[PDB]
């Protein structure tokens, strides 16, 4: 997989955001992870949490897998990162998302994100407690 360039938009909750990518808008949703939404406990937490490091971000970037990147309602799926770290995979390692939507030929970062699920629910941290 390869990283490409993207610069932030908006924030929008824990695991979308929107992005110029290409040149266009487009709202990127992110792969293998479920936050709550925003009216559910740790909603807000989650869409804090990712606003933070998107917008703290000197460098966003959007990784595609090997599957599909685009989803039935035109949202981009990709793992993004801010500053070279992966917001999917933060989000896992604090416990303010649980891994989910693993669909064949889109999961490359499956096991680095349930590694970092496990942590956290050992830890109980936020969902997990
Ligand atoms: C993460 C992801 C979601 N989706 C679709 C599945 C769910 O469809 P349904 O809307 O029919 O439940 C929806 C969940 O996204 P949200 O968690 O953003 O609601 O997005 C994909 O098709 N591929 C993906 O990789
Ligand atoms: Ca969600």
């Amino acid at each position: 997989l390869h990283k490409e360039p993207a610069t932030l938009i908006k924030a929008i909750d824990g695991d979308t955001v929107k992005l110029m990518y290409k040149g266009q808008p487009m709202t990127f949703r992110l792969l293998l992870v479920d936050t709550p939404e925003f009216n559910e406990k740790y909603g807000p937490e989650a869409s804090a949490f990712t606003k933070k490091m998107v917008e703290n971000a000197k460098k966003i970037e959007v990784e595609f897998d090997k599957g599909q990147r685009t989803d039935k309602y035109g949202r981009g799926l990709a793992y993004i990162y801010a500053d070279g770290k992966m917001v999917n995979e933060a989000l896992e390692r604090q416990g303010l998302a649980k891994v989910a939507y693993v669909y064949k030929g889109n999961n490359t970062h499956e096991q680095l994100l349930r590694k970092a699920e496990a942590q956290a629910k050992k830890e109980k941290l936020n969902i997990w407690s």
